[PDB]
Parts: C-alpha cells; sequence; structure tokens
C-alpha cells in the first residue's frame, strides 16, 4: 500500500514580504494559511506546490531566506518568529520558535548569522546564530523612543561591520551600524538620520554587490516615489550634502541621495533589486511592473508591463522570470516574452469537494468565494502521454460575491453549488473548457497548455442554467440522487421548521413537495443510498435518519432513525458499495465512527454494527465506491487534518496508514472523497481542508 500526495492547491497570504525565492535552489516559499507552501517554478514537469511547511500555530505574516545559508526565517498573527533550516534540498525542518514578542513583527531582515528584527513594541532588536549550536540568541535590542518599526534592512559593510537602515513612523531613514563580536554585537548605535522623505518610510533594500562597486539604497513611503542613497566607503570625498560617520577607528562611510525614481501618477507597492545586476524592480498600486537602471547615468525605466500582493523578481538561463500574486490567490509567471504556467490555490477555507460523476475532474468551493475545477492533465497538445500527469486548475465555473459553502456534480457536464446565499444555482459545462478538458485531461462528451491565471478568472466561467428557491437561509449540503433525477438540499437552521429537507427535480428545477421535517438544528451530511430508494441525514443534533423512496411520486417519507446515535455533532456519512451490504457509516464530533447495517430479524431498522474512537473530532468520512479485496475501503479526516486508512469488513476495522503528518493538511478536514475512477493503477482521495488548501492523493 502505497500512499503519494499527487496535488497541492493552496493560496498566497494577503500581507508584506510573505514569500520570497531561493537565490540558488530557486524555490519560492510563500505564506500560504498558517503554513509555508514550497514550488519550483523552473521544472520540467510543471507541478505546482510540492509541500506545505507546517508549524505556525497562526497566518504566516513573513518568510524571509536568509542569504548564503540553509536557513529560513518566519512569523506568524501569534507574535513568532520560527528558524527553519533545509534538512535535505528542497525541504526544511524548523529548529528554533522565538516567544520573544508579545506584538507584532513589523520587520525582518536577516543576513548569513544575524536577523534584525523590528516589532510593534517600538523595539528592534538584532538576534546573533551561535557559535556552536544553531539557534539564535538576542545579542541586542533596543529602541528609538514616539517611533514604531515599519521595515529595516541589514547590510554587511565589512568583515564584522554591519549597517541597519531603520524605517517608519518617522519622515527620516535612521542608519544604525554595529560590530559583529564573536559573542553577539558591540558599539551598536544610530549614525545617521536621513532626510528626504516627505512621509513614512515603508519599504527599504540595500544593493550590496563587489564594493568597491555600486553600494546603493532605496527606500519608499506612503507616497507614489522612491528614493535611492550612494554609499561610498573609504573614498568618499542643497541636497548634495552627504552624511558621514565611522564604523571602529578603522572605518569611514558616506550615504548621500542620488535619485528620486517613481512616477508622479505611478503610486508604488511592492520593491526588491536584482539578484545580479544593478536593476530595481517596483510593482505599482494597479498590477503593472516596473524595472529601473542608470544609464548618461540618470535612473531611468527599462521595462513596463501593464495589467498586488507578492511579486518576486528572479532571473534564469539567460532569462528573467516575474512571479506576481493577484488577489486571488493565483501566481503568474512572465519570461523576458511570454506567459509561462503558473499557480493557483484557495486564499480561505474550503468548504466542499465534489468529483466529476466519472471522476475526471474536482470541483472544489471555498469561502474565497470561487468554485474552482482541478483536472490532470496527460496530454500534450499533441495528443500523448505526458510523463508525470499533474493537477492544475483548469476551469474557474465561478467568482460570485457569495461564500462557496456546497456543490455537487449531477453530470460531468452540469453541476449544483450553494453559499451563503438564500437560493443555489446550477451550472453549465461551457463549450470553451470542455475542448480544454477534451484535449489535455481527455474526455469524451456528447455534443497547447493549461489557462494562465489571465484566462482562467475572465474567460472560463460557467453559464447559470437556472436558479432555485426555498430555503430562507445559507444551503449547507446536498446529494444528487443516482438516477440524477432528484437533488436533496437542506438549508443553516436553529429550529425544526428550517431543519427541513428539500427535494428538487434536475429537469425543471422545481421543488417536488412534501418537504421533509424532523431534524431540530441544521444538517451536516445529506446522502442517497448507492441504489437511489433511501436518502440519509445526520444534522449536528446527534442523530440520523433514513427517508424512504416513494418511486411513483417521487416523494419521500421517513422510514427508519435514531434519536441518540452519537453523544455529539454528527460530521459526515457515507453508504458503502452495494455488494457490502445495506450499509452506511457516521462520523462525528464525539471522536468516534460508528457503522450501521440493515437488519430486519428482530425488528426492522438499522442496527449498529461496529465503532471506533479516536483522539480528536472526526469531520470527514468518505468509503470507495469499489470493494478492494473482499473488504471495504475507508478514509477519516480529523480536526487536526489528520486522515486515516482503514479496511472494514463485518466487525472489524484495519488500519492501513495514517497520512505521514508531513503530507497532511494543516487543520479541520471539511471534506475527504474518493474519485470514482481507477487509473494508471491508482485510487484518487480528494481533500479540501480549513487550511484553505484543496489536496488529491492516490493509493497504489
Amino acid at each position: 500500500e502505497c500512499i503519494t500526495p499527487e496535488a497541492i492547491f493552496i493560496g498566497a497570504n494577503k500581507q508584506t514580504q510573505v514569500s520570497d525565492i531561493h537565490k540558488v535552489k530557486k524555490i519560492v516559499a510563500f505564506g500560504a494559511g498558517k503554513t509555508i507552501a514550497l514550488w519550483d517554478p523552473i521544472e520540467p514537469n510543471n507541478k505546482g506546490v510540492y509541500a506545505t511547511l507546517k508549524g505556525h500555530e497562526a497566518e504566516v505574516t513573513c518568510v524571509r531566506f536568509v542569504p548564503d545559508s540553509d536557513f529560513m526565517v518566519s512569523a506568524s498573527e501569534d507574535h513568532h518568529v520560527k528558524i527553519w533550516k533545509f534538512t535535505d534540498y528542497s525541504h526544511l525542518q524548523c529548529i528554533q520558535t522565538i516567544q520573544h514578542y508579545s506584538k507584532t513583527i513589523v520587520a525582518l531582515s536577516a543576513l548569513p548569522s544575524l536577523i534584525s528584527v523590528g516589532c510593534a513594541d517600538g523595539t528592534i532588536s538584532i538576534w546573533r546564530q551561535n557559535i556552536q549550536n544553531d539557534e539564535f540568541g538576542l545579542a541586542h535590542e533596543f529602541t528609538i523612543k514616539f517611533f514604531y518599526p515599519l521595515c529595516l534592512s541589514l547590510s554587511k559593510v565589512e568583515e564584522k561591520k554591519y549597517l541597519l537602515a531603520i524605517g517608519g513612523t518617522n519622515v527620516n531613514v535612521f542608519i544604525a551600524s554595529f560590530i559583529l563580536s564573536d559573542s553577539g554585537i558591540e558599539k551598536c548605535r544610530v549614525v545617521a538620520e536621513l532626510e528626504g522623505h516627505e512621509d513614512w518610510v515603508k519599504s527599504l533594500a540595500f544593493r550590496h554587490q563587489e564594493t568597491p562597486g555600486d553600494y546603493l539604497l532605496c527606500s519608499g513611503s506612503q507616497d507614489r516615489y522612491i528614493r535611492l542613497w550612494r554609499i561610498r566607503i573609504n573614498d568618499l570625498i542643497l541636497s548634495n550634502k552627504q552624511y558621514k560617520f565611522q564604523i571602529d577607528d578603522e572605518l569611514r562611510v558616506g550615504i548621500n541621495f542620488e535619485a528620486l525614481i517613481m512616477g508622479h501618477d505611478d503610486w508604488i507597492s511592492s520593491l526588491q533589486w536584482h539578484e545580479s545586476r544593478l536593476q530595481l524592480l517596483a510593482a505599482t498600486a494597479d498590477t503593472s511592473l516596473m524595472v529601473w537602471e542608470p544609464d548618461s547615468g540618470i535612473w531611468v525605466c527599462s521595462l513596463r508591463l501593464g495589467e498586488f500582493w507578492s511579486c518576486l523578481w528572479f532571473t534564469h538561463e539567460r532569462m528573467d522570470f516575474f512571479l506576481t500574486n493577484g488577489k486571488t490567490g493565483s501566481w503568474r509567471m512572465w519570461a523576458t516574452c511570454d506567459q509561462r504556467l503558473g499557480i493557483s490555490g484557495a486564499t480561505k477555507d474550503v468548504t466542499d469537494i465534489a468529483w466529476s460523476p466519472s471522476g475526471e475532474y474536482l470541483l472544489a468551493t471555498s469561502l474565497d468565494q470561487t468554485t474552482r475545477l482541478f483536472a490532470p492533465w496527460i496530454y500534450d497538445a499533441s495528443g500523448r502521454k505526458r510523463e508525470i500527469a499533474t493537477w492544475h486548475e483548469f476551469s474557474r465555473p465561478q467568482i460570485h460575491g457569495y461564500d462557496m459553502i456546497c456543490v455537487e456534480t449531477v453530470t460531468d457536464t452540469r453541476f449544483v453549488s450553494g453559499g451563503d446565499e438564500k437560493i443555489l444555482r446550477s451550472f453549465d459545462l461551457p463549450k470553451g473548457v470542455a475542448g480544454m478538458l477534451q484535449k489535455f485531461v481527455g474526455i469524451q462528451f456528447e455534443e497547447e497548455c493549461p489557462p494562465m491565471e489571465d484566462q482562467l478568472q475572465r474567460h472560463l466561467l460557467w453559464p447559470e442554467v437556472e436558479k432555485l428557491y426555498g430555503h430562507g437561509f445559507e444551503i449547507t449540503c446536498l446529494d444528487i440522487s443516482p438516477d440524477q433525477k432528484l437533488i436533496a438540499s437542506a438549508c443553516r437552521s436553529n429550529n425544526v421548521q428550517n431543519a427541513v429537507i428539500r427535494i428538487f427535480s434536475t429537469e425543471n428545477w422545481l421543488e417536488i413537495k412534501p418537504a421533509l421535517p424532523f431534524h431540530s438544528l441544521t444538517i451536516t451530511r445529506l446522502k442517497f443510498s448507492k441504489d437511489g430508494k433511501f436518502l440519509l441525514s445526520v444534522c449536528r443534533d446527534r442523530k440520523w435518519a433514513l427517508w424512504e423512496r416513494n418511486m411513483e411520486d417521487n416523494t419521500f417519507e421517513l422510514r427508519f432513525k435514531n434519536e441518540k446515535p452519537h453523544t455529539r455533532i454528527i460530521w459526515d456519512a457515507d453508504w458503502a458499495p452495494l455488494e457490502f451490504g445495506n450499509v452506511f457509516v457516521t462520523a462525528s464530533r464525539d471522536k468516534t465512527v460508528k457503522v450501521w447495517r440493515h437488519q430486519k430479524e428482530p425488528a426492522d431498522d438499522y442496527v449498529l454494527e461496529a465503532s471506533i474512537k479516536h483522539t480528536k473530532a472526526v469531520t470527514a468520512i468518505s468509503i470507495h465506491d469499489s470493494m478492494i479485496r473482499e473488504k471495504i475501503l475507508i478514509s477519516v479526516g480529523l480536526e487536526n487534518g489528520e486522515i486515516y486508512l482503514y479496511s472494514y469488513t463485518l466487525g472489524k476495522f484495519e488500519l492501513i496508514t495514517q497520512l505521514n503528518e508531513d503530507i497532511t493538511p494543516a487543520d479541520k478536514i471539511t471534506r475527504l472523497r474518493w474519485s470514482h475512477l481507477k487509473r494508471n493503477g491508482k485510487l484518487f482521495l480528494g481533500v479540501g481542508s480549513s487550511d484553505l488548501s484543496t489536496r488529491i492523493y492516490s493509493l497504489a
């Protein structure tokens, strides 16, 4: 039994400096939710996010690769700073969690052995890495006052000579300098107050390569301008004034205002230097990137590209690449010139997932207010199988202004979705997508590379067929009969009147009276019997019910039930394949997973067969449509994000495996579903979690 992660769809965080790229390994690590996602852009078989670094207990607000080292720094909502170290090459292990701060970490710049940490305490401290150990220790901590850090840059002039540009709630740019003793810091002091800005400095960046050589320092503010300061070392002979000072009885330094670049109209957002050339990258408020360089000798814009959260500047193989994370949490690539393929993912907790009736693609609805379709492309535009069948977002059915709560596929060409809206709509697979899905995913229908972010959010939206009214609350769940002629719906409720089950027709999209009452709270799961003559319901009111189907009028009636199957909310339920038997299992907050089976012997009713308990609540349970050996296959998810694979036979659970902690989500498994399809001798598992990440595993 070999469990292999197939794909990870996570979205970047909305925060300054939440992403960084490794200058050497060319690995971009961005904070996605409470995890640090890793992705290799430059790659043969476009794969995308290949790992989610778990550790932080809050949203990651900053990620930085310490240059010239195997280290990386981080910071989260919980004022914590973590230090990772590359275990192998494309992976990192957390080796230290700094608890010291009780306020937000507003700034963070770190060189090989140091880490400047600006905090909302109004204090900026410098951590210095130990000599024998690998952990950092507070070498020094100070403050300017009224003054608060917003950003700071750390630089290395000479061997033990260091500079630190501090910018914050002060129109000025302070320049602290300290020497590096073997036990930390020595002679630290603010040695220069650079005047020039007419507002708060919110950006700083040093450019120090091959000195004696262009040693610049740029800085932005709450304006539409950027200032560049020239730095001379030992030979530095109205505003042509210099700020001289010296490190020790051996160094002299002279800063000076060189030029002001940003346009009057263009308001700047992000700014960073190039990895090797003397070029500055500045991204405007509106989606537009600009590159600046000298020569004359005046700084000028040498590259513009119109129509940000993050913006990475990197060059590989005599080509320049621009990675730009948008609002939809999607990264896009550009070379210099074409638009290479990027990566997609949610920006808010995922709520539901549902494979196409046949299982070639997987729809995913999240709180991002978007519904995405993920599929694997195993075909070049030439029609031959790709080496590795990678997963991508082939279409974004919608981006409505309603929080996507749930979805279920009616047909490979149509589906239904619901959100924090009163009604729910159905959607039809457009011509544009179908072709795309037929060409790369390979699926026949009746009547040269995946979608870049541009044609994925604008040209690939599914046209709505019909809306359905009835519920006076956001729809929580729903299922489609095996015959696809029915839809069982259920809204959010606190009483019995709204905790009603509505049955809709997929032909006339009209409701089919009468509604179904019983549950006193809100239903969490609705499943139709494999045969289709039954409907099951679990309703976080600690009970379940089975509604028999009248094959004539298609009206349902209550037959079986159980007022106390669980001591706490039931989160999920599922039916085993007919061959196994008239069985269905429920997953509950009471930590247990119970199995039920029809018994007409002592009296007609669905009796309890087996039951197992876990450590955390079981929020997701899905059983495979086919029978593995002569036994059934079940998957279980928890509030931990942990996933258990079980085997089941008349009264005996067999643990196949517990997905390594390194390959599973970081929070509540909102939904788990097996794909109906088997391809390349593998089974597929869809996993939507509360850590805003859609994932896909495979069982060999």
